[PDB]
């Protein structure tokens, strides 16, 4: 009577109570813990080592059947807070743990009448996910979390949800914005696990769908690459100025290399595969340097005064292409004759060499048409990728 | 009597006292903890992962109503220090915790008569903030801290301030100088939190305003970029020396690229957006390389002796631009005739080609005027940014 | 009777039981712990410091001979869970530990009748392995783990397997896919260790075979290097255009250098040796720059009008190569004579210099044949490497 | 008697003794702890985040007035070692703590008669200092440490020195050599701290003076920069070979850029200011590129055959500079006349253009004299910096 | 009798035994702990912060004189294992500790009769060593470890070796191969330490000799640098083709710069000094760029038609070098005279300019001989370095 209600209740409950045993009056009936998880934020995502870092708010509740008392004797007190180190605590944790999680400690738990026990805690989960960068700008990731007791079997601990699944699937009330990645949904699913028959352990599967935000990467990658893509408009109806034109084209190639290496060194870290953007980048440059090689080989072969190939080989190339397509006065007089030939040999040879440059000219415009076809294919596959992303958001 | 006062008081108080329960004689009345926070320093700010690291000095006080004694019996002692592990300690912490905070431990607390209990501690807070780099040189950040009990509700623990808010808003007595970022104000605000009706948890909001120092970044970015901006004075009344001038302009472009890549690789780490300085940088270079492309296309098209376009297309371009603007002796005689034409063909063709370079010249000065307009817009938007920063300091 | 079975059994067992001693009723008989390890994933592999990070699921079982009771008295309960801090736990650990392993804690253990005690735990092993990068694209690694008691001898603790070794050798039921490295087999072997006679300590050897996946590295290294390998097709029947050809070849060398340095700076981290790919890369470039040096030396030596070496040295080089192979009218008349020689000296000297370029031409095609032989050797050694890898998978 | 002296003394002292209270028989008299710190090494200094890492050996002593006994009864034992967890330990620590310090634990303390208690410990201090890089090669830093009790006031704990300050100021007996930074002095000073009147807390200020070693940085920076500074000797009496000279000067500029960027990327990390060496580096390059711009503008303006500016503007520039300084036979005859002018127009125009290059030449030598003046100023300010450093060592 | 021997012995020994005091029956006699250390591996060595990371196996033994019993009463049991937290443990540790060492815990210790107590533990030591990179490829390091009690004096704890020193000096039975660094010897030495007279603390010095493996660094540094060293064979009997030769030499310089910067950025991290290889690298490049400067200055000074220096200065340079060495028909006739001079002025001036290039040629071959002398000095100092390394292995 003189003692306060809280101290009397704590003395009546915590006394002569052994921790470390399952609080069930009959050993056959298993205890059922129920859990609930709320998304807070995605701290960091990296694809060099397949590591996902997230932050969850976790709450669990179960029945501690030893902790019962009559509220009518204890001055109407239907609430109690006790240290978490003095009662039973189940070992429910995630199946994979690349680290400890460096979780803070909350050393208080709730105790209602009729044995209800609740526990709240924040958790920082660092795990491993099967990340893929098949579609880099428009990426969706399906990660998994597995809540399971590491030692107890299905005859001891079973897992259940606090709320209906439909409410869990839509949870954005706590997720903070201004982040690189955003939550789409969380899906719970009850599975049964077993590796070796004798024992069957319970399981709780949480599927998380995460979608990237293609704004900063899109702006920093697609816009400036397309803008510096100027060989398309330069190579249209190319003149025979290749000699100095490809000198500047090789300068431009050096600039492109710089642009390719800074981007490669900073953004991609996929160690198992390649995005489609990278391989199409690669093949576009492949046939650009090939166009360079053809347009330098032509001018180098016609450069000299040997008129390219005077042997019957150009006609063969043409026909195969078509098939696959389907005294003193005497001295002064002799003086006159020697002058003319020298005065007109130079410009004649120069103009004959220059006139062979239509043979020079051919076939580069054709592979330019092939380049335009490749550009159109790249644009249409980007459009289809955006369409795939739009379907990906259909949830 | 023979025993000293301190040991007698400690024996009288710490004995038969159960920790882990709320020290209230009636369970209905909630206990009220009050807090106080002082800024020390901003350790590190990075925008790659939205992480803020700060250092605070924290003090809290409340009423431990079990710890009461009469000073007239205990030889006039109105002060007491006891270990912090032997009494009740509330679980007031910040809502977000990207890490533990790696806080040191101070295992002593104050105990006055009439149940007053005070606690001092230093805290190293590492949190997540909605950082934005919309205005890079002149940046202001509004971060938030949320002191809240992780388990107890509003019927158990309520939060209050030790001092008046106006004193808290101006606190620079401890903040150390010589740092990259500086404190502006700290604002407390009492909110009520609830996610699900049944329970309502208290809350304590601390809004921190942090302003950057634009000295080293300004000196290292705006001054040398403006100084190496010399194409403005080079491109004024450009002569027809473009052939070798744009060879050196492409060299200058390579140098600019180097300057752009070292800066890009080191300073910016925004993964969600772009500052205005970056995009204006981008568009200025965009139309600089466009000026390069036009001034090389012109000289390459007039380079050869085909007099550019002898077809009626230049007149069309001009009119569309205007609309949008709104025996022996006989042999010696025949010898004379052949000489002259050859002796005067070369210089004539050269001078006719050179004379077509006014048509060559046009329209680059016009896009140079467009460049000057862009430069003026950049300067005026920098001025307006500085004005926005001056308003931002108005607090 | 009134008390539940679990509490009565825990009180009967845990009471008056001293931990920290070996639970054997006769001290002569040693206790035998048995272990079992399952692969989960390979977290990270790096060759800069010879560090291997893995994840294992570990279970051990032994006989705690003090913990015995009759199930017929205790209401048929053949299962028990007790805290792991209240009984004896052997100190079985790995011999090498570059770090602690940052393992989570599972504070519950199983206790059956007749003294059976089982323990489950996850372990994150970070160790040191004798990694070799002799064969980089097609690599196989043989790491070792050594389970051993750090203090107890063979007269106290002996190690045994739970299951037959043949089942342990094939374990892929838990290993997660989508990783850089994949498991091949785990092999257990019982060894006896001793450094100094007096004492003999037991040991448990686990040999792990890990095979790399050559997809992303192969695509990013062999395909683009082979594609940019174009000097092979350029250098075939090289013309005497070397003057500007090697100017572009040196440009290409600069590009190759860039390609070599980004790759070197990012992928290889071997600090003790070299892969065969690197050294063959090195020697191929060696003789490419040597071809460059020869083809510039030739054109520089024949460049001037000194006709290369008019001294009898070229014949010596040829023979050593073959051996190792096994008044007024008079004034006008005098005017005529002076003109001709000047009008025909220039082109004559030019054509004589040009005609000496067959001597110029020789021997570069021969070292080109040597280059082709080196390329063939590189291809055939790559084929043999793939064949070695195919044998390596034979397990 | 039969029991040994040590066990009897430990039983007599440690028994019935309450820890967690101040060991003073009268509560009014404060206890006085005294400290002593010895420098060991400076582990790491970085200016990106203002972090100082040091290593100290710390010893403290005070009077535990409860721990007294008569040595004449306890078999002459004037020395005792007891665990540090069983008695009172003051909470004296440093005011700033960017981390915990990761200090090892020494769980033994000394206990003499008459209550003397001593404690030895090593500490690894990581703190924040107001680092400045105003004078980079010749730098001196003044860091501060503040030993203070985090909770107790001046009426409870006071701080004193073990030894005289003069001995503390000279302490190099433990400092290890072969380090980047070296100790100069440690200065103790007793301050009184208070933020809010009611309470006054004690304080112990340790000022540390640290001086850098300018050997490796000096060798790697000043010697090679001065050596590659060759434009000074090249630009002396510059000839009119600017056309190809500034082509190589721009090549040299590229090399200088490389030298500037590797150094910038590796050594400086000041985020708040600039050293004088950097700004003088910047201004020297500023007017070097300005000399480049002037010497290219001149040759480009005189390049063409328009004789630079034939308009009366060069005279204006000169005067402003001075002010600021303070049938058949007829056909053959007509044939002769046409030849001469063509045969002598070319070389005449060439020589007239070449002769205008004295006007070309002027004023670059004058700005070269300005460059020499800047070089002399740089040398003299380096000399004055060395003199400042020599005064800085005066201690 | 009914109770087992182990439990009876543990109850008889661990009961009524106070830990935290020195187990000596007379306080005057000091206790003597003996230690033994075995090398396992060298985890990481870096010279940016003078940090050494090693792994040791440590065992200590001493006499716990309270723990004695008669084996004839306790059923012949001469072996015992007890937890390490229940008895006295000396605080023997290393003097320097840049970190904690993150050592695992082995909570069991051996106890024989007659008070013998042994303890085994693995230790991961991270320390500070006076590393020097004076001789980079052929380096030997002499590190020190100091086992000492941090609180107890020579009157309480003395250090001794378990085995003879000669056996300790040769210990390679546990060291793992395939590492960057290898063990040479470990040398123990007994020192006496004192800083301040009153007290004298014991000490145990372990000198470790570590020798690098010069295979990967040698292959990656000396072979390719020597191979790309081709200016030696190019500069031999240099022709007057310098104009384009030094254009390619400056290209080669750019390539050398790239080679120098990647290597500098990756391998060296010495912050206090320089290796001899670096400074000889520096001086070789110094006089290579000086050769470049001389050979460009010569050709630029003779480039124009001013015949270099027609002033009497070349003779002065030569002599100082030698000293330091120790009507109509009239019109047609006038027409003839004007032709000849123009027809023969050009080639005459060209050949006179070309003929002045022997004066052009001199002195570069002489500084080439100086280069060859420098190369020979570099080779001979490398040979002497290898000889020093061979003596260094003499142990
Ligand atoms: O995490 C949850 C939480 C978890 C799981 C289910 C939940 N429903 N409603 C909530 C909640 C809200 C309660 N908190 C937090 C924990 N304390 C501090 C912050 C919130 C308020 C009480
Ligand atoms: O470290 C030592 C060791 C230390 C110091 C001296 C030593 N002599 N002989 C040895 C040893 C061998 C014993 N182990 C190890 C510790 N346990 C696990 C591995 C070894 C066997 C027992
Ligand atoms: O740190 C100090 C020390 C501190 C403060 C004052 C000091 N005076 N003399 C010393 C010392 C020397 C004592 N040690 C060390 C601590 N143990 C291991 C190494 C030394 C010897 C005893």
């Amino acid at each position: 009577t003189t003692q306060p209600a809280l101290l009397r209740l704590s003395d009546h409950l915590l006394a002569n109570y052994k921790k470390g045993v399952r609080p069930v009056r009959d050993w056959r009936k298993p205890t059922t813990v129920s859990i609930d998880v709320i998304m807070y934020a995605i701290l960091n995502v990296d694809e060099k080592n397949q590591v996902l870092t997230t932050y969850i708010w976790y709450r669990q509740y179960w029945t501690d059947e030893f902790l019962q008392w009559t509220p009518e004797d204890f001055d109407n007190v239907t609430k109690l807070s006790i240290p978490t180190d003095s009662i039973w605590v189940p070992d429910i944790l995630i199946n994979e743990f690349v680290d400890v999680g460096k979780s803070p400690n909350i050393p208080y738990v709730y105790v209602h009448h009729r044995g209800e026990v609740q526990n709240y805690k924040p958790l920082q989960l660092v795990t491993a996910c099967s990340l893929d960068i098949y579609n880099f700008p428009f990426d969706v990731q399906n990660c998994s979390l597995t809540f399971t007791s590491w030692l107890h079997t299905i005859q001891d601990i079973n897992i259940t949800l606090w709320r209906s699944p439909e409410e869990v699937r839509s949870d954005k009330s706590i997720f903070i914005n201004q982040g690189e990645w955003e939550l789409l949904e969380v899906f719970p699913q009850f599975k049964e696990f077993s590796i070796d028959i004798s024992n069957s352990y319970a399981e709780m599967k949480f599927y998380v769908i995460i979608r990237r935000r293609p704004l900063f990467y899109a702006v920093s990658l697609l816009l400036p690459s397309i803008f510096l893509m100027v060989v398309d408009i330069v190579g249209f109806c190319l003149p025979p100025d290749s000699g100095e034109r490809v000198s500047f084209k090789i300068t431009l190639l050096l600039g492109y290399s710089v642009f390719l290496i800074i981007v490669s060194d900073t953004l991609p870290a996929t160690a198992i595969g390649t995005p489609l953007i990278g391989v199409y980048f690669v093949v576009c440059m492949a046939l650009l340097v090939i166009s360079l090689a053809e347009t330098i080989f032509i001018v180098r072969l016609v450069h000299k005064q040997d008129l390219q190939r005077p042997v019957p080989d150009w006609l063969r190339h043409l026909v195969l292409d078509r098939i696959a397509w389907i005294l003193a006065v005497r001295g002064l007089l002799q003086e006159l004759s020697s002058i003319r030939h020298f005065l007109e040999k130079r410009d004649e040879m120069r103009e004959v060499a220059r006139d062979w440059l239509r043979v020079g000219y051919v076939l580069d415009r054709l592979l330019f048409r092939i380049y335009l076809l490749a550009v159109l294919a790249y644009s249409i596959t980007l459009v289809t990728l955006w369409s795939i992303w739009h379907y990906s958001e259909n949830l």
